[PDB]
């Protein structure tokens, strides 16, 4: 007999038609639309489509409540703990309501969704308690606008609300149009938990309401959902100064080596067929099986698939529930109808809201379906010959979120895991989640991390605000001919090169004296620099010891020319340059120091083993330097970036380019490998959009303005972006290390 | 053709008879004794036996130089980097001199000893650079007295001097009597590196000179050597306020499972035979082989041992050098002569200063050789049937330093590693060392860690001093009989218990009002508490989440009785108790927060894989609370200790015991597992020595005085000790987490 929904129905009846939860109170129901149980077609409740005025009021209430909420972290901790206690007390109600609203099996809702939501609040309460003492250099961002998908309604809510509240922010959150009910129940327990009025605001509606929230006067936007919508959100927030995190697409590859525990790998896959829907950090949808075991693996997988029970989601014996909505059923049907490759195996005939577990096997490594978007309870599979080929297939995508690797050999499993492009890799498991273990994407899977200490940075700002120096116009001057050869070039791929466009501008000092000429770089020069960075990919695999040695050489070699660099700075700016040179040397030595000291973090989890939140390079970074600090600005951004294993191309100070061109000889003398540091000079209006747009750059740092253009263009490949503030006079090294790294969490067996 | 020693002989001829290196200068040669090349028997140089006056002068010069040296971390980083560059430039000289002085093969000196010493200085330079910004809460200790053994003379020097200088301390270091030369060459390069006069002082001599240094006016003593000497150093420094680190005995077990890569495990072990001598954190000397592979493993081991080349250590093809001194040769011969068990395999007949690689196999798990000290190039081996038996055998020692585990299976290797009592565990390797990876012991292998961020705490003090409150004499009263039942008891093993001795004292308020009676605990009560903590060993294997939940309950249940506890405090002290109760609740919630957030640190290393510097519980801690803060002192020490997975026995405030006895109900209502928290009341003069002596306690925290008695008694089992300062009104939570944890560094394969 299925679980009783009587208490869920009673709550829905008490709530009647829903308005919104704004300023601690329930508003009048407005423009109502039915929310439907997908398993039965029956209307569960009427829910409102929020108006622009509703969003405005929600944001105004969050803004009003934020200063007093921010003031006492211990008080926030008690509230987060109370919320966790209420989720636990009402766990059966939350679980039944989630099944009624979304269609998922009640067994998943009770055993996974609700317990993980509870633990997220329990765990994050402690971050509120410790923020003042352990993060004293950090402060809240303010108001967060948050948008979540329909696949895990309550758990997605927890992943958004818990860290935001812990760090002293208030929230305006919209649940997915199809699944509002558990978010409304969460709203309904906020008063009992002591959530002060306006600290949590929940508004309901379609994507138009999501766009209203994203474009509202919020300090942070956090979104989980499709990559296509993430691009639109990046564009709609470009130039606003908003903090932005995106958890996007990329259902993960599942690599099964010849020496895997076959039966366990099969069981983890079958247990994930229902889970791996919508946008969530998961693995198993793309199956990569080594040739030697492929036939036995598929035979076992089909047999285990046949045992999955499809039906009434309120029955705790059911494994496969109802599809969330008829539009999602149509998506899966259409995907199947459009595919012509492979062999299709389904355990049942599709009937009503129930789509059967489906395996599409026999695909080639380059088939469209291995890389195309997947809908429904569907797995696609291919084979591989060698572990190196598995890595190649797994990484042959625009995505990089979660992945799973199966092997019984301790050496092979730990060799494969770090080579996968991903923010999460599970060894001998899949879909393992904990509040202490960060998760998030690289590439087109987005950016930012949710969970752990690592997730808190994205909900905070520096406690002491820095300000980027104002732009400086280049000096003008006479323009007489130069009979000497004083025309500086570009530095690309370990050698000087002429600008592709052939042009240079005269550089004058503060009194109008001609100092020399500097090249005007173009998009072709940038293309050449990116090619050089691609050739230097081995730098991203060097040891920290080696990178430290190089940075020490750079510092020593600049020190040997310190007087000369101070003189060049004074020639260009009219101000003594000794202090800027000393600071630049210091930045190099601090970056050298950090190159082998920026440690990953080991997470104890209440699951099997440990989660290793590793630090890895971002990859290739294009950087635009400020006008001020002609040497220190360049060195301050270059040095931490290469210390962390990235390759960089920097557009030097537009106004004062000749300190950076003098720096070419320092790079050469220091044996900086070709392509690790490339330097362009010239007009940042020519370079900002090409650098932010470039599909082969992993991050763009624009510290000379053009923030809107840079952030909008970054949506092409969803590269990370940083547009300041950046004050070169201040030591930003540690903060820059975070801009210069990604967190990759590897889950490993561990006997403690 | 052996390596040329011409330059080494020329340096020795230049320096002639040696004095000491004090205040930046070489002192006159004094009471001279020959230092002898063990391979040839020839005198290399005459070296002085330092006098008390020499030690005093070295300490005085170190003290004079320290304040200026502390001021500028960037300047120290330049000096440390210059020392590393000098070790590298002169690497061939350092390596030859090490071989001449100590007898080790030149191949080891060139490939291992000198490179690791260079790397230690390169790496630690960066900590000097970063100390001001990344460790702003820390300051230098002052002057460090440092004593090192003869097995790795230069490398042992680097492990001592590099962190000490990085943290702004100055040093007085004595090399081992038998191997002074590379330390004297290190002294001779200090001027060239820019070491300010007196920042490094090197004095030579025997153990009497070592004792002079340890008992001198130094702030820190750091020693590597025998456990027996470590005990004497702990006794000689007891009650002086000196920081102390000890890296002692315990050559490590080498666990070879049935599914190990046998050839790799054999090659790793044969390559370690020469290395595993003296006191160093190594593994291989105690071979534990699973029964199924024991015969094949030993057959391969004997064959590979036969390939080791013994002879002139200046020949780069040589694997087994000369024993360091005839006294060490006698030690190994006598050990072999004393053994009557097992089967002795030696690859050659002993001859001159050369003792052959030796395998003593077929021993029972409880054989004299399996547990007693090992000398020479000697391996001892036993077998095991199950991995659980391997763990029992490996842990059946008074030691816990390094260990190695060999298995190809991902589960078994990572399951065995946390179960071993050790500060270092290598998976599928041995003797892996890096400047960023901490190493150190538990149990009778000592305490403290060398290397990494983790090693720096032992070379620093809090920048802001805390002061322990003055003792408070209990109030007196008339002595009338109490017609009511107000005699508090003890709390041991989950229940209240009568004091074994049967005595209680009257407790009076400030004006003489009888408040009740409190038990006078005795050594038997402590014994019962220790037995209860042993029964609660499962607490040390719980999840952080579980421990957080318990601490949250304690905080909630104290909150529910807040007025009652404030009233009890005011009854006893005459001062309002509300703020003390509020602080106590805060400490509980901060410890709850930390219980699942005190993360281990992942070290990138230039070797194979990664090193995981994990946090583990200390185990069982005995704690003596101050008189002041009758509730807050107890709660502040208890809460972070249990949050980190320890079990504790606390002696409550002697003057004001009744807040702690009221707290028994809070523990019971909060479902604290039996034996995790035990509380004794009574006179700390009765309890301090028994707690510090107890051989079944892993640490003693004495925050009520008795520092000399506690520190001297702790030498029995070399338990960790903390004798303050401790101000209950100060939030010590973060520092207490460090007192309450050990660092265990697990080296694992990794493909990045
Ligand atoms: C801000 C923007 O450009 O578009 C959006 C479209 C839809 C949603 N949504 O709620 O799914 C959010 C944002
Ligand atoms: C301080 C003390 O009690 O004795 C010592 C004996 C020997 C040494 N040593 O040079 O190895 C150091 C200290």
């Amino acid at each position: 007999a299925p679980e009783s929904a009587k208490e869920a129905y009673a709550w829905l009846a008490e709530k009647g038609d829903f308005g919104h939860f704004i300023g601690g109170a329930w508003t009048a129901p407005g423009d109502l639309f039915a929310t439907v149980n997908p398993a039965t077609g029956q209307t569960l409740a009427q829910v409102s489509q929020a108006t622009q005025a509703d969003v405005d009021a929600a944001v105004k209430a969050a803004r009003k409540a934020q200063p007093a909420w921010a003031k006492d972290g211990a008080a926030r901790a008690r509230v987060l703990y109370a919320l966790a206690r209420l989720l636990q007390k009402h766990a059966r109600l939350f679980a039944v309501l989630e099944t009624l609203d979304n269609g998922k099996p009640i067994r998943e809702a009770r055993d996974i969704d609700v317990p993980l939501a509870q633990r997220h609040f329990y765990h994050h309460a402690g971050y509120a308690q410790l923020m003042g003492t352990e993060m004293p250099d950090r402060a809240p961002l303010g108001v967060c606008g948050q948008v979540i998908p329909w696949n895990f309604p309550l758990l997605m809510l927890a992943w958004k609300i818990a860290p935001a509240l812990a760090m002293g922010n208030t929230v305006v959150l919209k649940p997915a149009e199809w699944t509002p009910l558990t978010a409304l129940l969460f709203a309904d327990i906020c008063g009992q938990a002591g959530v002060p009025a306006g600290v949590v605001n929940i508004v309901t509606g379609d994507g138009a309401v999501g766009e209203m929230i994203v474009t509202a006067q919020v300090d942070k936007v956090a979104f989980t959902g499709s990559t296509a919508v993430g691009r639109r959100i990046r564009e709609a927030t470009a130039g606003t100064g908003k903090a932005l995190s995106l958890e996007l697409g990329g259902k993960g590859p599942y690599v099964v080596c010849d020496d895997a525990d076959i039966d366990s790998a099969v069981e983890g896959l079958v247990d994930a067929i229902w889970f791996n829907q919508g946008q969530v950090a998961c693995a198993g949808s793309r199956l990569l099986v080594q040739e030697g075991i492929a036939d036995v693996f598929h035979a076992k997988l089909r047999a285990r698939m046949d045992s999955l029970r499809i039906g009434d989601p309120l029955d705790k014996c059911i494994d496969i529930g109802a599809m969330v909505h008829p539009d999602q059923l149509a998506r899966v049907r259409d995907m199947v109808a459009a595919n012509t490759d492979g062999e299709v195996y389904q355990t049942a005939v599709p009937a009503g809201c129930y789509y059967p577990p489906t395996l599409i096997s026999g695909l080639a490594p380059a088939s469209p379906l291995m890389q195309q978007e997947i809908f429904g309870p569907v797995l696609v599979s291919t084979t591989f010959r060698t572990p190196a080929e598995a890595v190649e297939i797994a990484n042959n995508t625009a995505y990089g979120l979660a992945a799973s690797v199966w092997s019984e050999n301790v050496n092979l499993a730990l060799d494969l895991a770090p080579k996968l492009v991903a923010g999460i890799v599970w060894i001998n498991g899949t879909n393992m989640m904990d509040a202490a273990a960060p998760f998030g994407g690289v590439r087109e899977s987005g950016f930012g991390r949710e969970g752990g200490w690592e997730g808190l940075a994205g909900y905070t700002r520096p406690a002491i605000a820095t300000k980027s120096p104002a732009a400086v116009a280049a000096y003008t001057g006479d323009g007489a001919a130069d009979g000497l050869d004083r025309t500086a070039k570009l530095y690309i791929g370990g050698k000087q090169t002429r600008p592709d466009g052939g042009y240079s501008r005269a550089v004058y000092g503060p009194k109008g004296k001609l100092l020399g000429h500097a090249s005007l770089s173009n998009r072709k020069d940038l293309r050449n620099a990116v090619e050089a960075m691609n050739a230097a990919s081995g730098w991203s695999r060097t040891t920290g010891h080696l990178r430290a040695q190089i940075l020490y050489f750079i510092g020593e070699n600049l020190s040997a020319r310190a007087d000369e660099f101070a003189n060049r700075i004074k020639d260009m700016t009219g101000k003594d340059g000794k202090a800027e040179v000393a600071a630049s040397i210091d930045r190099l030595f601090s970056a050298a120091a950090w190159a082998d000291k920026y440690d990953g973090q080991v997470k104890g989890v209440p699951l099997r083993g440990v989660a290793l939140a590793m630090k890895e390079p971002v990859g290739k970074i294009g950087i635009l330097c400020p006008d001020a600090a002609p040497l220190l600005g360049l060195v301050s951004l270059m040095a931490p970036a290469i210390a962390m294993g990235n390759r960089v191309t920097l557009a030097a100070s537009e106004a004062f380019p000749l300190a950076a061109t003098d720096f070419y000889q320092v790079l050469d003398t220091s044996d900086v490998p070709a392509g690790v540091v490339n330097i362009l000079t010239g007009a940042h209006a020519d370079l900002a959009e090409p650098m932010a747009r470039h599909l082969d750059l992993d991050a763009v740092w624009g510290l000379s303005g053009h923030a809107q253009v840079i952030e909008a263009a970054s949506a092409g490949n969803l590269k990370r972006s940083w547009t300041g503030p950046f004050d070169p006079a201040h030591d930003h090294t540690r903060d820059i290390l975070s801009h210069a790294t990604e967190v990759k969490t590897i889950w490993v067996p561990y006997g403690a």
